[PDB]
């Protein structure tokens, strides 16, 4: 499923993503725009033989099984294709634990460089939530 910004925003904010570990919500919806444009089913593959899966292009090196990275962890305790789904349930859940895990949205290199230190209420603006 490709998401639209408002629709995305509520889906992130009934999963309470907003201000999650003090990030607000146009942090999260600028980290999807720039990862996968929106795109529940973006993959993309990495040098190191990795993949980068769903709306929040999450890595099977730590973070879920793919069944092809070799030594690599399933810390989210989920099969990659579970981030896919049309349902944001899996991937949310998964980028909770990745945010909590010491580096914050550094952690998702477009975060860092497109939307830090941005204005990233834009994100949201004109919005129900
Ligand atoms: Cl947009
Ligand atoms: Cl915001
Ligand atoms: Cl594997
Ligand atoms: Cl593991
Ligand atoms: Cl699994
Ligand atoms: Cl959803
Ligand atoms: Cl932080
Ligand atoms: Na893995």
């Amino acid at each position: 499923k490709v998401f639209g910004r408002c629709e995305l925003a509520a889906a992130m904010k009934r999963h309470g993503l907003d201000n999650y570990r003090g990030y607000s919500l146009g942090n999260w919806v600028c980290a999807a725009k720039f990862e996968s444009n929106f795109n529940t089913q973006a993959t993309n593959r990495n040098t190191d033989g990795s993949t980068d899966y769903g709306i929040l292009q999450i890595n099977s090196r730590w973070w879920c099984n793919d069944g092809r990275t070799p030594g690599s962890r399933n810390l989210c305790n989920i099969p990659c294709s579970a981030l896919l789904s049309s349902d944001i349930t899996a991937s949310v859940n998964c980028a909770k634990k990745i945010v909590s895990d010491g580096n914050g949205m550094n952690a998702w290199v477009a975060w860092r460089n497109r939307c830090k230190g941005t204005d990233v209420q834009a994100w949201i603006r004109g919005c129900r939530l």
